């Protein structure tokens, strides 16, 4: 009949997994733990221009460390170094990447200085690429320090202007040390596109836009580009869609029994749901995929690869890539609104890390506790400690690894301001992970 079953040789977010996660959720092994309020503050140091041209204290949103190839946080001149999306809400579809820097040893969110914007609004004019000169927001990413002792930044080009085209893309950070407490931001080379998608593997903001995406609900997404080494090879995971010949998006994708899982009768009867009622099409529609492509030694695309995973009929959206090794095994984790899901009992206060393991970097990926749920955070937006981006950093020993995450801290009373949450540990240990209970770190907190 219509149904079949096409695994693609790729891992997939199950449904019978996802169905699985309210009953299990409840718990303080998986819930984001309790902030206090209290204690919350501003980025001192958070300050730039609006668009007006005048200063103020800047929203302070997705952050992410700058890491040695292995993950773990580096060291820079004596300093920890953090990338962050930040603006002012007055522009509100305006975001770019600021530099914060703090000396290793310090612990406070105030010990956090900012070294300004990455990039000036003519650094994208410059290089002779195909996509720069359309850029119209900064989005998320990661930092590398190479071997060279260079600052290499991974981010996403976003185009507002080319129906929201996503590029994967580079550069070089030229810092400098005025004195001996400072960081500063020279400028930027090395500065080019790497990919944005190819249609096969990855769908293209063309094909978004061919399939009609702004009528339909569809989301297009080429984005938060994740460094990564094994075995000599250089590597970005990312999160994006499926193309035409690795489970396309659409309704046959709804009588695949690898998005599924579980037995006959559960998808046949989930199925059966999906088809009738009012999920149809954003099932249909949901196609996201945890990508990944090799890179030489200059940065450029060397090879498009098949995704690690996909989130058929699941979601369209598998946020904030990561990825890295520990005890011999590959650790896949990705971000996800349980508003972008169409799983019955996951509702729009829903939002979730979820977690893989592999024995090899593109083996198959095994949910951790079973159903991939690593946390919960279900927080109204309008509460003051609503966290998000949550990011798993991990540490030189040990078996916890650091969770960052920013917080919108829009409290009728200040501070009032997007700003670092408080970091807290997840332990992980083999295919099961645990909240790290009564162990809340400082804002920002990148290593314990
Ligand atoms: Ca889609």
């Amino acid at each position: 009949s219509k149904d079949f079953n096409n695994s693609y040789g790729i891992s997939h977010i199950t449904r019978d997994n996802m169905v699985k996660i309210p009953q299990q959720q409840n718990s303080d092994q998986f819930k984001v733990p309790a902030f206090d309020e209290s204690t919350i503050k501003n980025i001192a140091s958070a300050k730039g221009k609006n668009a007006s041209g005048n200063t103020i204290d800047l929203d302070v949103w997705d952050s992410w460390p700058l890491q040695n190839a292995d993950g773990t946080v580096a060291t820079y001149h004596g300093y920890q170094i953090v990338f962050a999306l930040a603006g002012d809400p007055k522009d509100s579809n305006d975001t770019s990447v600021y530099l914060f820097y703090k000396k290793a040893g310090d612990k406070s969110i105030d010990s956090w200085k900012n070294a300004g914007r990455v990039f000036k609004d003519s650094d994208k004019f410059v290089p002779n690429d195909p996509h720069l000169k359309n850029q119209t927001q900064e989005w998320s990413g990661s930092g590398t320090l190479t071997k060279d002792g260079k600052v290499r930044l991974f981010y996403t080009d976003y185009s507002g202007k080319q129906y929201g085209k996503q590029t994967l893309t580079t550069a070089q950070v030229n810092m400098s040390q005025p004195n001996d407490n400072t960081l500063k931001v020279d400028g930027v080379e090395d500065y080019k596109s790497i990919f944005d998608g190819d249609g096969k593997i990855y769908q293209t903001v063309q094909q978004f836009i061919d399939e009609g995406g702004y009528d339909t609900g569809d989301a297009h997404t080429l984005r938060d580009p994740h460094y990564i080494e094994d075995n000599g090879h250089k590597y970005l995971v990312f999160e994006a869609n499926t193309g035409t010949e690795d489970g396309y998006q659409g309704e046959d994708s709804l009588y695949n029994r690898a998005y599924y899982g579980g037995n006959n009768p559960f998808f046949q009867s989930e199925k059966k749901k999906l088809l009738e009622g009012s999920n149809k099409e954003k099932a249909s529609l949901a196609n996201g995929a945890l990508g990944i492509i090799e890179l030489n030694d200059d940065y450029t695309l060397k090879k498009v690869m098949k995704p690690l995973i996909t989130s058929n009929t699941v979601t369209d959206e598998i946020e904030r890539a990561n990825i890295f090794k520990k005890d011999g095994k590959w650790y896949l984790f990705t971000d996800s609104r349980g508003s972008k899901m169409t799983i019955d009992g996951i509702g729009q206060d829903d939002v979730y890390m979820l977690g893989y393991v592999s024995n090899t970097l593109t083996g198959k990926y095994k949910p951790l506790n079973d159903t991939g749920l690593v946390l919960h955070m279900d927080l109204d937006p309008n509460d003051k400690t609503f966290t998000y981006s949550h990011f798993a950093v991990p540490q030189t020993k040990g078996d916890n690894v650091v969770i960052t995450s920013y917080m919108t801290n829009r409290g009728f009373y200040e501070d009032n301001h997007s700003t670092f949450a408080p970091s807290f540990l997840v332990n992980i240990d083999g295919s099961k992970t645990s909240v790290v209970k009564d162990r809340v770190l400082e804002q920002g907190q990148l290593t314990v």
